[PDB]
């Protein structure tokens, strides 16, 4: 496994907003793992905010599954 | 080999910045590597354009490794 420690204010960002559309769309653990197309323990390690193990693209996957979109601004 | 074909305006707006500044840093392709901490052909494949082997996650490495801040904006 993976496990990822950089970009974290944006990787918690991601999976907050994530968490909390999840959380408030009538959708079972089962039903949300069939929404994203991913596994149900997948879906137990986001709710239960194993932040770690998912990299910013899974993240952004599964944000625009549920129907949002992600914008991105680079500053220098 | 991964190769990605989803969130391409996103990922095709990170690549052509990372690009952009490399190309004038005044570092040649091994010293782009070397700040970056990859390989030589790694970078290679960036300057060729070669989207389709970058994550976004890879691109925020690389982005953030040459000093440039992103900030995601989610909308609903």
């Amino acid at each position: 496994i993976h496990h990822h420690h950089h970009h974290m204010k944006m990787r918690s960002q991601l999976l907050i907003v994530l968490q909390e559309h999840l959380r408030n769309s009538g959708l079972t653990q089962f039903k949300a793992a069939e929404l994203l197309g991913v596994t149900q323990p997948r879906v137990s390690d986001l709710m239960r905010g194993k932040i770690d193990l998912f990299s910013l693209e899974s993240l952004i996957d599964m944000i625009t599954s549920i129907g949002l979109k992600v914008e991105i601004n680079i500053k220098d």
